[PDB]
């Protein structure tokens, strides 16, 4: 998680798409979606998300429905936007034991309990909080088996990027859980 601000500058693909749903959160407006091989994935669009500006014109109070009008009617060419860094978000670094294992267990993406003795209690990792991402991989929707499948495969440091329950679901409330599994970016970046 990045300590603030920054501009993406974003081109619409040959269809008119930027490959993003937006959320109204709080009276900001949050990235509830990023669609892979989307102009928002190259830019380096993620879950999460703030968006203040788009062209420009602050976010502040607009609706869900309000920013993706916007996004329909841009002059295509180029969209800026003003991003803050998942900013109800924060990144957990561990370190697996000999056995494996970072020390915690989790239910559909949310750590239900952490395991004495861990690298999870040593590093304060918190219950009722979703993964987002794991070694910066977005994992939103995968199911519980492929999280773990990411957690063996991955080496002996893994980062988690994690959101309190409450937010997540309020985010995430309105898209279909086969949309999240089936459409949400899950792949590494490109250079």
């Amino acid at each position: 998680i990045k300590q603030g601000i920054r501009e993406v500058i974003l081109c619409k693909d040959q269809d008119g798409k930027i490959g993003l749903r937006l959320k109204s959160i709080d009276n900001g407006i949050f990235v509830q979606l990023v669609q892979a091989n989307s102009p928002a994935s190259l830019v380096g669009l993620r879950f999460g998300d703030q968006v203040l500006q788009i062209n420009g014109e602050n976010c502040a109070g607009w609706s869900s429905d309000k920013a993706h009008k916007v996004l329909k009617q841009a002059f295509g060419e180029k969209i800026t936007m003003t991003i803050r860094d998942r900013p109800f978000e924060r990144t957990i670094t561990m370190h697996k034991d000999s056995t494996g294992h970072v020390g915690f267990i989790f239910k559909n993406g949310k750590i239900t309990s952490i395991v004495k003795d861990s690298s999870a209690a040593r590093n304060g990792l918190l219950t009722e909080h979703n993964i987002c991402e794991i070694n910066g991989q977005n994992v939103i929707g995968l199911k519980d088996s492929q999280i773990a499948d990411i957690l063996s495969t991955s080496g002996t440091v893994v980062t988690i990027t994690i959101m309190p329950a409450f937010i997540f679901e309020h985010i995430i409330k309105r898209m279909a859980p086969s949309i999240m599994k089936s459409l949400m970016d899950h792949t590494i970046p490109e250079v």
